[PDB]
RNA sequence: GGAGUUAUCUUUUCUUCUUAACAGCUUAUCACCCGAAUUGGUUUAUCCGGAAUGGGGUCUUAUGGCUGGAAGAGGCCAGCA
């Protein structure tokens, strides 16, 4: 599985945000499990979101394609840069490293 | 305030007068409102604002207006020696 096709999961059983002052929160209190970053994230703001969340020691999925094609997996117009995903639900996101 | 026209006739008809550096007071745009849940802006709007969120949160520039200088000075027009 791709997190692309788990997102559309996550908006139902499971709870996520979307931003950057709302993953610099779930970074350092750690109420995110799983984080996400895309392609087109901007230049400073991207990489502390790769800092807090290697500091905290919460995970990190690469993203393949862009910020649209991260954008649509969730679900507004802008150029979403990240995907903070607090609980899974019903995304089987969890059991793709079994 | 001043004058009803040489010719029939005219006092709410025409004309003249009707003003003033600076400092203090304090507005459009921008950006840590990047970020972005939301949606003020004819609107297509990802955008940015009423309204809401962080970390603990707010700000610059600036047509005009308001206030001070001006206790005082000019001026339609007249009164005396």
């Amino acid at each position: 599985e791709s997190i692309n096709q788990k997102l559309a999961l996550v908006i139902k059983s499971g709870k996520y945000t979307l931003g950057y002052k709302s993953t610099v929160k779930s970074l350092r209190q750690g109420k995110s499990k799983l984080i996400i970053i895309a392609a087109n994230t901007p230049v400073l703001r991207k990489s502390e979101l790769e800092y807090y969340a290697m500091l905290s020691k919460t995970k990190v999925y690469y993203f393949q394609g862009g910020n649209n094609e991260l954008g649509t997996a969730v679900g507004k117009l802008f150029r979403v840069g990240v995907v903070s995903i607090l609980e899974a639900g019903d995304s089987d996101i969890l059991t793709t490293l079994a």
